[PDB]
DNA sequence: CGCTGCGTTTTTTTTTTCATGTGCCGGTCTCACACGTGCCTGGAGACTAGTAAGCGCTTCTAGTGGCGGTTAAAACGCGGTAGACAGCG
């Protein structure tokens, strides 16, 4: 009955497996991409935040991440985060 | 006395060994990844409801030219000096 500490590893532990289905991660490793997940996560929930407090807005669209994702991502990865994002929301709304 | 070159003795530079740490192969042991199982909580469903936000229309600002005039500011160039870069101890 311990406190029930979530992580994201189950996710990394997925997707390593979908990219590289032979390989693995050490605890330290996956502690590392936790971080990084959070940290991403963090950063954009904030320039997010900010985009819609500037714009006198309540919610925080799809719209304002693809903002902060230009915003805090550089060139290239920005164009693809922003594609698999627009490719995921389109995905989403069409299934059901 | 002064020089001059030429065998000597040393120095510089080459060639070959040589002792060293490299990263390279293949067998043992450890504890960490991965699985799994069972329980529990947090996401999904769905429907309710109340309000944010988006679109059009109303106004009027504050942004974009554009027009000359004068002046302060850039341009350019020449002339020399001190500071950048190498070389010696
Ligand atoms: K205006």
């Amino acid at each position: 009955k311990r406190s029930r500490k979530e992580s994201y590893s189950i996710y990394v532990y997925k997707v390593l497996k979908q990219v590289h289905p032979d390989t693995g991660i050490s605890s330290k490793a996956m502690g590392i991409m936790n971080s990084f997940v959070n940290d991403i996560f963090e950063r954009i929930a904030g320039e997010a935040s900010r985009l819609a407090h500037y714009n006198k807005r309540s919610t925080i669209t799809s719209r304002e991440i693809q903002t902060a994702v230009r915003l805090l991502l550089p060139g290239e990865l920005a164009k693809h985060a922003v594609s698999e994002g627009t490719k995921a929301v389109t995905k989403y709304t069409s299934a059901k």
